[PDB]
């Protein structure tokens, strides 16, 4: 159908499009567009990307009117995926910003990974529950989320401590690693998405 994918963010978006735009191609009548703004009708996959921080990116979402238009998404029985930063910004709060509001689009919240050599920088595994495929991905991050395991999609370790690498409640996904930074695993992980979407 249509994917669309939040261009204002933190970060550059190009990388994740192509990747997104590679892997659709296996398939076909997808479309895809940058979201700017609420002046576009719903998608039936909306990716939430960026790198930064979770303050920044929940303030060039609304700065952009962006938030009911995600919100709108998940109501409407929509896939949302959040990738990097974007995963984050589906819950609640974060330490990195306090007083800051989460999309809240997941019931948890992001605390700071407990390593003494931060960011978390490098390749590590990503071990699924279902449907992803288990092993190695790109991570770039500082922040965790902390949820409940009903919505633990996937794991990983960064020194000693276990965090959910992947999340899900419903239609809702989110990865905290970065699928157009993992080569081959990554674009079958971003093909399974679009595989994902194109059901149900």
């Amino acid at each position: 159908m249509r994917i669309g994918i939040i261009s204002v963010g933190p970060g550059n978006i190009m990388n994740l499009y192509r990747g997104v735009k590679r892997a659709s191609e296996n398939f076909e009548d997808v479309s895809i567009e940058l979201v700017e703004s609420p002046r576009n009708d719903l998608y039936d996959l909306l990716f939430i990307p960026g790198v930064g921080h979770f303050g920044e990116g929940m303030r060039r979402l609304r700065e952009n009117d962006l938030i009911d238009f995600v919100r709108k998404h998940v109501e409407d029985e929509r896939y949302v995926v959040g990738v990097c930063l974007g995963m984050q910004l589906l819950f609640e709060e974060s330490e990195e910003a306090p007083g800051v509001k989460g999309l809240s689009l997941i019931e948890g919240n992001v605390v700071k990974l407990r390593s003494r050599r931060l960011p978390h920088m490098g390749w590590n595994e990503v071990i699924f529950k279902d449907t992803f495929p288990n092993g190695y991905y790109y991570f770039v991050h500082t922040y965790r989320a902390v949820c409940e395991e009903e919505h633990v999609l996937g794991t990983t370790e960064y020194d000693g401590e276990i965090f959910p690498s992947a999340v899900r409640k419903g239609r809702i996904l989110g990865f905290q690693f970065h699928p157009e930074k993992s080569s081959k695993i990554g674009r079958k992980l971003l093909e399974k998405v679009i595989e994902c979407s194109l059901s149900r």
